[PDB]
């Protein structure tokens, strides 16, 4: 009953990481809006993979993990990191 | 929250292309969704953006949608979807 992502990228273009949810839709989130990925190169950016069943993004060599729903439901980091 | 800052239908890719006021971009296929299954292009540029901005509008079609549901996954009524067989 859930988005679920089908692939996803860094946009260096549009400065972007677009996320192409499973049911047709997307989803972008400028990526210093997201606590973790503040100060990442646009080298570092692009290393985005798809874990959880698809429920989550995933940087290996920077140790990031967000939650799709959270980012979609407004939330980038915690309370005190959205401040 | 996230909230619809502005709303368009881009006819390159079929799909209504949401601004969310937190910087965030949403892009959903509208013919997906409950009511608007056989609008022509034309028609669907005419969204437009309601409520303090949750709601997607569109007038003379008399078709509201729900910006939180359709990211939710939810493009209508359970008694909709299971019309389809």
């Amino acid at each position: 009953n859930e988005p679920r992502a089908a692939k996803a990228r860094y946009d260096r273009s549009s400065a972007r990481v677009i996320v192409d949810l499973e049911n047709g839709c997307t989803f972008a989130f400028p990526p210093r809006l997201a606590q973790g990925l503040e100060g990442a190169s646009d080298d570092q950016l692009c290393a985005v993979e798809i874990l959880g069943q698809g429920y989550g993004l995933h940087w290996e060599t920077l140790d990031v993990d967000l939650s799709l729903p959270g980012l979609m439901a407004g939330i980038f980091g915690t309370k005190a990191w959205m401040a």
